[PDB]
């Protein structure tokens, strides 16, 4: 890594230097190092350019806005300091260079929307290296190659992506947040794709915000749900796009790609998903639950079939995608009741996941869930409400209780029902999830939400060893 190499492209002349890390932090900008002040945060970075020349960079690129002219190079104390104007934007571009063009050494798939993105992001993943791919994702959750995900500017996600390519990665599912957008945090990698789930005087201006955007943006392959309203306003101007739906939005008139779900059977274990696509019809066996995960899948499907990945091959290993671990999953058995551990905690999320429940539910659907101890009480007689309307059995019991009365807790939910005589009550969150699974039927729903993938239980200060998915494989008679 030199100086002179990394700013080829914007400055003809600039001097010669051995870099090592970059960095935009002064505190962390060690010797060797290449220091980017930038102005931002009504923080300007320029302040600590005698800082990092004291700490011994090896050079430093900053803001020019009313220091200094494009690409003027000076030296202070014997350091490189250039200057570049509208550096944030350039940053990404800045990183890329450094870095190696990670996006440029593997498949880059970016998704974007409110919901969605961290499911979708794990299915491509999922899929790609089912079909051969070593795959990789970068979320909210966070980074890593699929199994060694772990917990941020335009430099993070080009180092983090760079890093990913080093340890052998030749696909990437990338969570694209809104916020990360606007601010020029991928302004210059190259996706292969992009997909979009959903949106959740004044829709002009953001709309020709988003736009403006999409044109600065190596986009790559637009796999785009046709079932979202703003979905079809994005695909009305994108000729090339590839339509997603599973609510009749297709519209085959325009001679575009598409796949659409045709029927879709939600079942006790699953979705049986009958499709249609200008790629060819199939029918999937999916593991995941409720509508929206239907969609998210379909728009996997669509993205890799648009990038080049066979349906034959797709089809062969669409039973082995799993879900998000604690995000409607499902453990069935033999003759008992279906359960899924969601890990809904709040008034919204509890009803979409009774609501995507009750889609595979034959019979009774039964919520098993608590709230925090020590925290908001606001939110407890609104999950008690949603229990009691779009459940048929609520369960009442503990969630991390803390030092807090878990009755009180309990209380406090039955206060929001309008029939709480009808609610059960079961303290002991282990007693109660085996209170539901045992007694309900074999074609009933249980839910047990609040949890999802967390292994504990923190009853006063301690932080017992419990958990949702190894009570409910137990009593199943399977493993988690
Ligand atoms: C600027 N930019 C980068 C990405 Cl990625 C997107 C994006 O939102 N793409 C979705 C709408 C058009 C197709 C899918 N925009």
């Amino acid at each position: 890594r030199n100086l002179r190499d990394l700013l080829a492209p914007w400055v003809p002349d600039a001097p010669s230097r051995a870099l090592r890390e970059m960095t935009l932090d002064s505190r962390v900008a060690a010797a060797g190092d290449l220091f980017v002040a930038v102005v931002g945060h009504q923080a300007d970075g320029r302040r600590y350019i005698p800082q990092a020349i004291a700490q011994g960079v090896a050079a430093i690129i900053a803001e020019a806005k009313d220091e200094a002219t494009d690409g003027e190079i000076r030296e202070m104390h014997g350091v490189p300091v250039i200057y570049l104007s509208q550096l944030n934007e350039r940053l990404s571009a800045l990183a890329g260079r450094f870095y190696h063009e990670p996006s440029d050494n593997l498949r880059l798939v970016g998704v974007t929307g409110t919901n969605g993105k961290t499911t979708t992001t794990q299915l491509l993943a999922q899929w790609s290296q089912l079909l051969g791919e070593i795959s990789a994702v970068m979320g909210t959750v966070g980074n890593g190659l699929l199994g060694k995900v772990i917990p941020g500017s335009a430099v993070d996600v080009q180092h983090e992506l760079a890093g990913l390519v080093d340890q052998g990665a030749t696909f990437c599912a990338m969570e694209v947040s809104s916020h990360g957008l606007v601010q020029h945090r991928v302004a210059a990698l190259k996706f292969a794709a992009s997909v979009f789930t959903n949106l959740s005087g004044d829709m002009e201006h953001y709309e020709a915000a988003k736009w403006l955007l999409y044109s600065e943006h190596h986009c790559g392959q637009a796999i785009i749900n046709a079932d979202d309203e703003v979905g079809r306003r994005w695909l009305a101007k994108l000729p090339d796009a590839v339509a997603v739906s599973m609510e009749d939005h297709i519209n085959p008139n325009c001679h575009g790609r598409w796949l659409k779900a045709t029927e879709v059977n939600y079942h006790d274990s699953g979705a049986t998903i009958r499709f249609s696509s200008s790629w060819g019809d199939g029918e999937i066996e999916s593991h995941l639950m409720g509508a929206f995960n239907v969609s998210n899948l379909l728009l996997a499907l669509a993205t890799l079939l648009a990038l080049g990945y066979p349906l034959a091959d797709l089809l062969k290993t669409a039973a082995r995608l799993q879900p998000v671990c604690g995000r409607m999953e499902v453990f069935t058995a033999p003759g008992k009741p279906t359960v899924v551990v969601d890990y809904a905690h709040t008034p919204d999320a509890l009803e979409k996941a009774l609501q995507a429940a009750r889609l595979h539910c034959a019979g009774k659907l039964w919520c098993v869930f608590g709230c925090g101890g020590d925290r908001d009480k606001g939110k407890r007689p609104l999950m008690g409400a949603i229990a009691e309307e779009f459940a048929d059995v609520a369960v009442v019991t503990d969630d991390n209780p803390r030092t807090e009365e878990p009755r009180a807790i309990i209380n406090d939910i039955l206060a929001g029902m309008l029939d709480a005589g009808h609610a059960k009550v079961m303290e002991g969150r282990a007693e109660a999830v085996t209170c539901a699974v045992m007694q309900a039927k074999e074609n009933d729903v249980v839910l047990v939400a609040g949890k999802g993938h967390e292994d504990y239980q923190i009853v006063g200060n301690q932080r017992l060893d419990y958990s949702d998915r190894v009570t409910v494989a137990r009593l199943l008679g399977v493993i988690a």
